[PDB]
């Protein structure tokens, strides 16, 4: 019943919208007449996007192949995402704009206006510039959110000098892992940071990974708790003692680089034992950010924006940095967690910063559908204009919820699909388009989005099958860092057409439908986790001859991990032993991907090649649906 | 699943039931044959049915337009309905049959034998009389549910001046709008009416409501209550103190007016800020009302029926007074409501009176099933044959309560479908028929009833459609009071059929199942109200400038009302304010249609010539379901 | 959902399984393509079949019509069934073999091996040598579940006297009824049996039954209580002091019987007012229970079997005795009940043998769901590898429920669907097969099962009809006894295929399910009554002139019987007199047979040709669906 009604767009907003403004400069009234133009005229619409934006030099060519099927957006194009998002609002009106709106854990709060982020961003720029950093070294990145972390992404992006974040939840083997796979030459981190009134210890994790990641020549340490951490003399050094010794006038220019040369690698779990670190580059991932920042969220001068995403995640790199503050909006920027010190802490932060713009996770909101209506009704959220989810499905009961509270029954959901892959987002509503609970709506202009079979033949209206797109956009992945193959099998699994790995339907109006991965990707609290990876992490144990991990429906959390483990023969199966491998994996790994169930088997199922076929796995826990 | 379900009739009720008889008659066993006959032969059926009453005169022709889609039945037939009601049952046994046992809501009764409904008409039509009243004259009703009641609207109908009954619900505006838009010449009302053991203050509010309805010129007030009420000199006169002067055996004879001489007017909510006057008339409305009440409530000689609905609506027209009257039967009259004293009242009136037959609406259902099935099984109810529904769906949980606790798993439930404008019900089971629950069944003799799209094309078996009649019936009203035009859109919205503003389905045995209406109008409690007309009852109030009223699902009352509302500038909206707004439209219209809900906002949705799009504010607020 | 889900069979199970190797040694590894050849070369598989078991002399063809529809299996063939059961293991190991390990109600126990009953039953047969039993002869058989059961049976089975089991519930005129019906010339029974630590009065019941039964010369009494009983000189002798004077090594050998020689009598309720005789012979019916037991079951040599159903019943003549002891188990017998001395007395049984094959009924599952997940957890049900279920639909619910409390959410289960008169299970799922919860699956080896309409026209996928199938098996039963018209409706009804008198539908992977009875078959807590043998038991009374039984839904019993009855005139109808009804009944046909609800009513639905139509009553109360 209720996923099968449309809820227009509120008052206002459809005549005042970004996407109504470009659509008439180009002759169109109707969303599905200007979507089709955009498939025949793909090269205008990104050329108008990238001329809303700075260039050293101008492109001599919109896209081309390299070798089919690795690509390339505005060739020979010259450019640096750090200029658009600080130096080219330096001298005008925005520089006294707040950029960000920084909330700690604890409730303390500073504001950040343009010109500050750039002069901090120049001062850590040089700071990094002096130790040795230029184009092309890797960055790492291990931080709580705050305002440094969003300097160091910018002054990495300024030197030209890829940033590679690690999200804070990770323990020490993640975080070596990922270090050593891209050949990090530094570091920056924190001595810790908050997260519901207690110290997450970064600097001692950090010290864990940095002794195996043979690369590290230097950590830098943010002052952020103010604890006595341990410091090795040498190669740690606190960031505030360096900037001491940084003027206040200091100014590093932006590189000039290539549109095609690296911005940044972040780490995704995928089918393989090992992470894959997806490469993003200047200036097509600018453009693209860019353009679905402008038109999704409708941006205006007035607006404050609010995605609750952590920095350590895609959603926090194109959705809190780059493509918010390329649109010159004011961010808010939360340390913190939904629940503390109350669980209405989200409603608080809407008010205090009359945020217009909020882009959330559905893990997010099943939880604080837990505490009831009553608490967004205690505070003031009439400043919101749209909503926004982002991950995973949200199920109808969740979005009236957000709707009803959150939206007063009238403020658009933009249900947003899309992944680390992709940069941007491709399948969403925008505020001119009827919505559906839980679809993600029409495809954004320029994506050929279609749900085919295994050999790429069109299953037609209401039928399930693979979600292909069919030519690439200016966002898009360009690598796997260090594994091109793992790259090509994203566009040869199905002929000739990008592979998401997810299933989904098309309705007769064309509103697409995202069931789920179909592959071993599993995501845990808005987290995406490897089956394999997380195998691994088991397996490492002394205990543990071998280990098949599924994911099972959860209430709260979307998924859980449940992990069937085979015991080296004599090994007791007692509970501790499943509470000490959960600890293995805890303090490896991270809370994150700790699985909530074990299982101890005797035997799986394996293919004669040895793998383990993990779908029987779960098809004998959970049966599997015909077809 | 339950819906799917086919019951079939009871033991002894089709061999013995007044269809089965008329169709042995003409050669038929099946009802689908039969109805196939009716549809060819619908004169010689109408004709049976009219040679059953009495005529002054015979009618030339059964049926022809003179201006289509304006029409006739029984052409050039001198009649009067309230001889076949009253006058030719004297000197025969019926004379000494119970006609009404009426029953008080305080538990005291009275029982009137067709006799003395005969005299007491006769000296009430006098009263009239000698005021003034004649043919064509336009009398108000605003009456509680009492035997002078029925014996006002018949003495009006024996003096053939059209009747006008306003339910005694309604406030003085309501009240004072249906008497200015049909010029009524005089009143008939009471001193005050009881509900739940308070006195309802009718004369105070006709007071409200005369004083501005320049045409009345004399108000006639039953002594019910007795309480010192207030007595224009010269105006208002007591009733009891006329009837004083005349004689027990004073006879008015009845007025032979043509079969097409107004019979009387009802103001039913529609589509416009104004409730239109739908006119019927003696002849075709007498012959329909017949016709219906024989078949599907199989009227016998021992029956007491009892249909529960005011007098003030159609149903207690057709169903309460002229129908069952006609049939000869002995018939229930209740001043109250289904709570007091206590929610076993209904059950109480039908052990009382072995009541045989009983038509109710599910709304009393609904209302009562919330109290348990204790208080049914506390009386005695084996004297009911046959259960009937009317005025909006019945949801299959009630059905299935209805049957089980008041018709012992065994009574059929006759689910009629029809509206004021149709003056009979139109699409119903009759006791021959296999019911379904929450189904009207098949259509009665001669209905050619049809589910089509807005062009007029059959949609075919189990999809939605526009329900329509392809060729007049009886009763069907004739015009709408001084506005031909409203009328003919009921014929030219789709080319050549009734428009019934109603959704629907027809299955694959041809069994219709009715959605609700496709305009603005909204069923509360049973009650027929118009978006338009509530919005004007809002703008009315100064601080209000603009209102838009939806419909919403409520488990009690079917729908209630919300009405968004735009207020003056400045005008501070608040709980006082919405409590204020509130009490206008109850101290005007009436409690039947105060919204349960309003809100305040700043903006509505217009068409570009400036009406309310009401359909999208729905639409926002619940969503709108595709096709 | 949960229906249409796939659950793949665990690990090691398809490998080593039964049918594996059988299918290996013809050439095949997938079921289906296996199926198709056994329709082709249906003789070639029952012979392997028949190889496995000794026959005293070979038979001239496997299959052969003598007067269509009656027809024979193994012709010529000389066999005993007593034989593969018993003595054919002597002198091997499996002599030492535990066969039975008894269980009481009272947790008292005994093993029996192979060795110990085939000295037991030769003793017996010795008895009832004596007595003057002879091949031909029919023996009734009223006892507990006890050892001396079982070897009863077998020594009936060893003379060629066909044996005829009454239930231990049914009361005198039940047990009469049976015995007078098919002639029997002596009675086996005990003083009594315990169920839930109480004494069932078998030998007062059995008094009451032989004063009424002329043909009954003697009746041998088990002393199994020890209380005392009354004992008629001449008739009544306790079996264990004629067993004083039987030597331990006493040897009747077994009567070489043709292939198609009456085994036994197994009345069933049908269509009529009289229980039917349904005939199994020696030979076919031991070659198909050998067969359904081996590839179903998957019975090693290490395995101990329960299954559940009462001797009582076909599943425990096929199931219990023959099918198990043929294919050389270990076999649990159980006297008691699932609930005492309390609710996981079933998993005491389980642990304490190292049960490694249950086949129980969706009844024992449905009463043991209501007492929680705690019970089983409380015991070590690790030894189970295949849990079975037959009797009636088991709905998804409590599929999962055993699946995961008793099966550890790895065991296959095991829907069996047949019928007394099918002898064997003919459509089931065996451990290679994909199970869908609610289904059995697909037919076994030979059997030629579809879906029809009433014409004998495929339906095809999705759509219901009438299950039958095209082809004899072995173990169909031959005749009814004293009644081949009865009989040759089964294969008359529908053109030239047996009629199951089931409701089937097939899906799109050919897995059948069974819908119910198309006739007045009424199943309550797992007992097959027929509506008419229930009217019977009533009209019987001085009371009741006439009755009509049904069948109503019932989450614990499946379903429950309700009767509508028609008193004599005057017969006042009271709750006293409904009691007294419901003790006629119960002390006549017996507890399992005892009408939940009555109803007093003055008249029934009948045909012209007097009958009572069932299906109107039932329609009536429950409403009838569309099709
Ligand atoms: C941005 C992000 O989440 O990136 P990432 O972590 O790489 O995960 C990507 C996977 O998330 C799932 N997913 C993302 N958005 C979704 C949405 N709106 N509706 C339903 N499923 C959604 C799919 O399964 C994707 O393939
Ligand atoms: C007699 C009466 O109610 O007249 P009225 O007040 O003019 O209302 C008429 C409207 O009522 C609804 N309606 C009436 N009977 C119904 C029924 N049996 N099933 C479902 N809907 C029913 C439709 O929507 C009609 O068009
Ligand atoms: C063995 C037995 O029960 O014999 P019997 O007492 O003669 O009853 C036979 C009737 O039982 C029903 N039935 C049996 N097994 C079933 C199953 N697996 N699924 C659904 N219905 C099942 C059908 O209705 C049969 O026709
Ligand atoms: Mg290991
Ligand atoms: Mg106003
Ligand atoms: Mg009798």
């Amino acid at each position: 019943l209720i996923e099968e009604r449309l809820f227009p767009p509120p008052e206002d907003i459809v005549k005042n919208a970004n996407i109504t403004a470009y659509m008439k400069s180009k002759g169109f009234d109707d969303y599905e007449a200007f979507y089709r133009w955009s498939l025949a005229n793909r090269f205008e619409f990104w050329n108008d996007m990238a001329k809303e934006l700075h260039w050293f030099e101008p492109w001599k060519s919109t896209f081309e192949w390299t070798d089919k099927p690795f690509f390339k957006w505005f060739t020979d194009g010259k450019f640096n995402i750090a200029y658009n998002c600080l130096d080219r609002y330096m001298g005008t009106p925005i520089e006294d704009k707040v950029a960000f709106y920084w909330e700690g854990d604890d409730g303390s709060s500073r504001a950040y206006t343009y010109k500050e982020m750039y002069v901090l961003t120049n001062r850590v720029a040089k700071v990094l510039q002096n130790q040795g950093v230029k184009k092309g070294d890797r960055v790492a990145i291990y931080m709580p959110m705050i305002p440094e972390m969003a300097a160091s992404v910018l002054a990495c992006a300024r030197l030209g000098a890829p940033h590679m974040v690690v999200f804070g939840g990770f323990a020490a083997s993640s975080l070596r892992d990922r270090m050593n796979d891209c050949d990090a030459k530094v570091l920056i981190t924190a001595d810790g940071g908050y997260r519901g009134g207690k110290v997450i210890e970064l600097k001692k994790i950090a010290d864990e990974a940095v002794a195996e990641t043979p690369t590290i020549e230097k950590v830098f340490v943010q002052r952020h708790t103010g604890f006595e951490v341990p410091m090795a003399e040498g190669r740690d050094v606190y960031l505030d003692v360096l900037l001491n010794d940084i003027p206040e006038d200091t100014v590093v220019p932006c590189e000039p680089v290539d549109s095609e040369d690296m911005l940044y690698i972040l780490y995704t779990s995928g089918s393989t034992g090992k992470p894959k670190g997806v490469v993003h580059v200047h200036g097509g991932y600018a453009v693209g950010c860019y353009a679905t920042t402008k038109f999704v969220f409708d941006i205006k001068p007035s607006d404050v924006f609010w995605c609750t995403a952590d920095i350590g995640w895609v959603t926090g790199h194109s959705y809190t940095i780059y493509g918010p503050m390329m649109n010159a909006a004011s961010i808010v920027l939360f340390e913190g967690i939904p629940t503390y010190p109350a669980a209405d802490r989200f409603w608080s932060i809407v008010e205090k910063y009359k945020v217009n713009i909020i882009y959330t996770a559905p893990t997010a909101i099943r939880s604080l559908m837990r505490f009831g209506e009553e608490l967004p009704a205690r505070h003031d959220l009439s400043s919101l204009r749209i909503l926004g989810t982002v991950g995973e499905p949200i199920n109808p009961e969740a979005w009236m919820w957000y709707r009803k509270n959150i939206g007063h029954n009238e403020l658009p959901i933009m249900d947003t699909w899309w992944q680390t892959e992709t940069g941007m987002i491709l399948i969403s509503p925008t505020p001119i388009l009827p919505l559906k609970p839980g679809s993600a709506s029409r495809p954004l202009p320029t994506i050929e989005a279609d749900v085919v079979n295994k050999d790429g033949k069109p299953v037609g209206p209401e039928h399930g099958g693979f979600l292909i797109i069919r030519h690439p956009w200016p966002a898009q992945m360009r690598t796997i860092f260090g594994d091109p193959d793992r790259y090509k099998t994203y566009w040869e699994t199905i002929p000739d057409v990008y592979f998401a790995g997810d299933a989904a339907t098309m309705d007769k109006m064309g509103y697409f439908r995202i069931q789920g991965r179909v592959d071993d990707v599993i995501k845990v609290s808005g987290h995406r986790l490897g089956s394999m990876e997380i195998e691994s992490s088991l397996v490492s144990h002394p205990a543990v001859a071998e280990a098949a991990a599924i994911g099972k429906p959860d209430e709260v959390k979307g998924e859980h991990v449940k992990v069937f483990v085979i015991l080296r023969n004599g090994v007791e199966p007692t509970e501790s032993l499943a509470v000490e491998l959960k600890r293995h994996v805890r303090t490896l790994v991270g809370p994150l991907a700790t699985p909530d169930e074990l299982e101890f088997v005797t035997s799986l199922p394996k293919t004669r090649s040895g793998k383990i076929m993990r779908r029987v796995v779960r098809a004998r826990e959970l049966g599997e649906p015909v077809g």
